[PDB]
């Protein structure tokens, strides 16, 4: 199984993408063993980026690595189509889209039509990003089968039965979980890995959990998994999408600038208090030699 | 109380705003007794619109009426701020924003700061659009009080207890419902009216329900409310946001063009089945002398 | 419209029904204008009573008043049937049942069969008690129509659209709300009243809200309604089912003994603090002359 | 890890416990490799049983095996206390209770006191049965830690993160899942097993899945898990609790009598359609040599 980082988009003080900070972040991720980078995902504030900014992010990351899944979705199908076609000139793993968000009570026929349109135009394999809490819709294993063109799915949901059903109904589909708390479990139960937002700031931890689980050291994997779980809880105190910036600077030693408001940056006191919550976890990760200080 | 139309955005075949069809629609709604027009709402596919397109919608409706609430929100606060400021040169009722959508687990502090920022820059009264199913967040009466700068709220939620609580904690706030099935109830329980998506296609019905309720003819207001409920139920079969285009053409006699995919238009057969579902209702309404012909 | 009290079941220190305290409570309720008493409902800890205790409660209340709706439901259909038949010798308003609780994923056919069986044996009109949160199932207006034998329904749900749909599909059915916060709204919108748990301790308030609303004094009704809303919030601090005992003693001047554990009685400090929360509301109700001290 | 059967309660035509059919069933389950029997659970219609009937179920299964967890909970704490104490004279694995059901908005303090009371009186280890959908309350890992006296937990919930959290906060607690679709996953991620309702009718399947998973043959455990998933899906068509009677007769060859209404038995046609839905699965299982014949 794989660990895929939904990579953070660093912004400047003037609310532009800070490409050089992004390249440094992507470079470190790959060096630490991340298999692939999911660009323009939730953690990257994809929904807050213009089409032109989504392309900007692809080009920056591609200067570091071609192991990219390129998220192109949005509420303007013409823009999503254009981004899909633009990717033909890149040697990337695939494109991806979440379901059309905001609008509830969308018909299944229209949801299927949206994804089938993206498949019809894609020059690359297509990954379903299923995130029912964020988008308001579930593209479950039956619907994914009906759509019929997905190479893989990322299932972000509080229900691993739902995730397993993709393998059950689509046995040749790649199936990933979006739950950082399930890295050990996903690996142990025959699924294909995790798209882990916490791998932005603790890539060492996420790959080691998975490796321990694949070495049949489940107890050791769960011990490390439970420590990762505690860092995730701390990031939720002040909002995980904002806190991800602070935690990456803290654990990896370079800064990712700013989020894009309304994803507001933590102030200096929130940062202080967040670091207080994870300081001891860092110390234990250093002792275990997962972190080189 | 008032009926406010979240006005549909007509699109061209090549996915541009059809300003001419939009003026025709706005003129009819005002002519038929609609009090104000809510622009770039859900029914107008506001989240599908770029900032420039949101302002293009304002300019077109502004050629018809000053009775406009201008929705400006989105996931780029700089863009929403820019639209709020640009509205100074329009003599309109107010601006409005739904909560930041898509992202779950946003802190209350960040949500409050988002709305307060818009208030600080607004040259007009500010209206909260609360729509928890669509945005994933609830800005309830307590948080609205905390934010402290709203002139009104539109509460799109089936729980009218929630809606009444805005009046109980903010007695000077205008309080509207977004649930078309509650026009008679809202008007009769002391609230300030409905932003009614079905007033796009049956403004005569929505206005007459409000009138009967104001006269305390509640039994007669319910009979018409219950017929209106049946048209909403029919609109959902193929998807409400797409079906509203078809229903406005059927009942009001003019074309509103296309929606913006992934809000796909109904096909000719879907149109036929929908008309068949409501043509009896139209007869019942002609008989009742609410609709001509 | 009517105010119906789901009457509290007082228990002794030895976990038996205190019949004499119940008779005093029922007597006061009727004297203060409550139209009818719903016996063995949620507020009466019906689900915690044996069949024999449910009958006990009927006989005690019937010594005071025949205006009784007798709740008989449970997970042993044979017992529910026996209680239904036993009521033939009483001149009561009707029997009632909530849907079979605990078990999820019950088929609609089995739910319909359960209620139709109770109708087949009832010597009195039958009321549907719909409480989806408590039972896990919704017996909505379509299902109630399918069942076809309900004289009335009590809808306890956070959604007045749902409640109105019973009138829309069953125009000759009595339709009540179980939301104490909606007394004014229910009366104003053409529904038949409220089964109000707060009428146990403030029957004066509940009947006056309804009366003001029917006198077309909606503002005055809402003012009193919002004060009742504040008492309900206070009862939730420590658990409303337990707090109902303390609040009835406080406002009505007689005690109702104890609840049945696990509905634990508040201790003396919780009681102190609860009274602190409503002390000022009592003072304002005295000033308004709704309460005679 | 272990497979534990929440054993079905067979009823007679006249609605009494059929002790003879219950012993036959318990004997077969032990014979086929089931580790322990959970008595008066959901699958056994425990909430439909009186206290005397819960004890009658214990005595009957106790004639067969000592490997019993005895569920004793209910809405009369005196009755649950009495059953806990009566269990002293049985050499069994432990007692158990689901949370107080039906009543919403029970305070955490009252829920904690309920479980602590049972612990104080118990002559055996105490197991928490957590089933939020059925009871309306969640007793999560933190509250279980607060209660502090549980030897194990059965977590009936699709979110395995929730289940894992019991191990993370209570490392010495036995942690079981109640989701049959997760037997392979649970066994492979370091948890202590499943209380599997489908082990009533396919104990051979449930035991073999656990075995394959323990051998780290996860792919082969998933294939059998996915066939087991199909039988559960078929059981839901007409209602799982009723259908389990029919499925145990089909697969294990002996009659388990009737359920207790409103858990109504399937009718002869419903039985035929269910068998038709699973007879292919039976062939696939015979072919795989998991079932004889």
């Amino acid at each position: 199984p794989e660990i895929i980082t939904p990579i953070i988009t660093p912004f400047t003080k003037d609310n532009r993408i800070d490409k050089e900070k992004l390249k440094i972040h992507a470079e470190n991720l790959i060096r630490k063993g991340i298999d692939k980078l999911f660009v323009n995902g939730t953690t990257g504030l994809g929904p807050s980026l213009s089409p032109e900014e989504k392309l900007e992010n692809l080009k920056a990351v591609y200067d570091v690595t071609n192991k990219i899944i390129f998220q192109v979705g949005g509420l303007n199908l013409d823009d999503a189509i254009r981004l899909a076609k633009l990717s033909k000139d890149f040697d990337i793993v695939g494109i991806a889209s979440y379901a059309p968000y905001f609008y509830p009570r969308m018909s299944e026929k229209h949801l299927v039509k949206y994804f089938k349109t993206l498949c019809e135009v894609s020059p690359h394999p297509v990954y379903l990003f299923n995130y029912p809490t964020a988008t308001g819709k579930d593209i479950d294993a039956k619907v994914a089968k009906e759509i019929g063109c997905f190479t893989g799915v990322k299932d972000t949901i509080e229900n691993i039965i739902h995730t397993l059903d993709y393998k059950r109904l689509n046995p040749n589909m790649l199936v990933y979980s979006g739950s950082d708390m399930l890295i050990a479990t996903v690996a142990s139960t025959g699924l294909d890995g995790n798209v882990a937002f916490g791998s932005n700031y603790l890539p060492e931890v996420t790959v080691t959990i998975k490796k321990l689980a694949m070495e049949r050291k489940i107890d050791e994997a769960l011990k490390l998994q439970f420590l990762h779980d505690e860092v995730i809880e701390a990031s939720r105190i002040f909002g995980s999408l904002s806190s991800n910036y602070v935690l990456t600077k803290y654990f990896q030693g370079y800064d990712l600038g700013y989020p894009r408001p309304p994803i507001f940056p933590l102030d200096d006191e929130e940062e202080r208090q967040l670091i207080k919550k994870v300081e001891g976890i860092r110390a234990k990760l250093v002792e275990l030699k997962i972190l080189k200080e």
